[PDB]
């Protein structure tokens, strides 16, 4: 039974998909959203994996000491095919169309709708990741030229290593993706600063 938040807002505005970090809820991001993206409707789903009580959206392998190693590509590959499903049937429920859906997630939420859409399992019309990452190498055959992306990076996040964030970059910028990088200086903490940054994206790319 799908843990998820449904908040109308103004129907008419273009629906946010919510997507939390390790060990968030479908709750986590909801007040965060309201300021990004004041009035448009949310949906928010959480992720099905709960090893040790910790939510997440897909597995770990673990080797904790290890970045692209410790992620589980079958894991990531059924619960991406899963989480696609379920967007599609919670808008056909709520009247949300998913070609103008803004995703916005943090950590593992983002890295997981950043995967989706490089991977062309959900069109969203634009992405707000908070300390993303790339999860895997594939080939790409998505053509993604008109799309709007904002991420944040901090170069003291442990997590996310610089090499890595700039594959995820060029992922993106070798698919079309017109980019905005905000860089902010708590490592992989949200912070307050990269919120209104996006916020402020929103309202020059909306």
């Amino acid at each position: 039974m799908t843990d998820y938040v449904f908040k109308a807002g103004r129907k008419d505005l273009a629906p946010l998909l919510l997507l939390h970090s390790t060990g968030g809820d479908e709750h986590q991001l909801v007040e965060i959203a309201e300021m990004i993206a004041p009035s448009h409707p949310i949906l928010s789903i959480r992720g099905r994996i709960n090893e040790q009580g910790v939510n997440r959206y897909f597995k770990l392998r673990g080797l904790g000491g290890f970045t692209k190693e410790n992620f589980d590509l079958e894991s990531l590959d059924e619960e991406t095919d899963w989480l696609t499903d379920e967007v599609s049937l919670l808008a056909e429920k709520h009247d949300l169309d998913v070609h103008k859906m803004i995703a916005i997630g943090y950590s593992n939420g983002a890295n997981v709708a950043l995967n989706m859409f490089l991977r062309g399992k959900i069109n969203f019309d634009k992405i707000i990741a908070f300390h993303g990452m790339q999860l895997e190498d594939f080939e790409q055959t998505v053509q993604l030229d008109d799309k709007h992306v904002f991420l944040s990076y901090a170069p003291n996040d442990m997590i996310v290593p610089q090499k890595n964030f700039g594959d995820l970059k060029g992922d993106l910028e070798d698919s079309g993706c017109q980019l905005e990088i905000y860089e902010s200086s708590l490592g992989h903490q949200l912070t307050q600063e990269e919120v209104l940054a996006a916020k402020k994206w929103l309202t020059e790319t909306k």
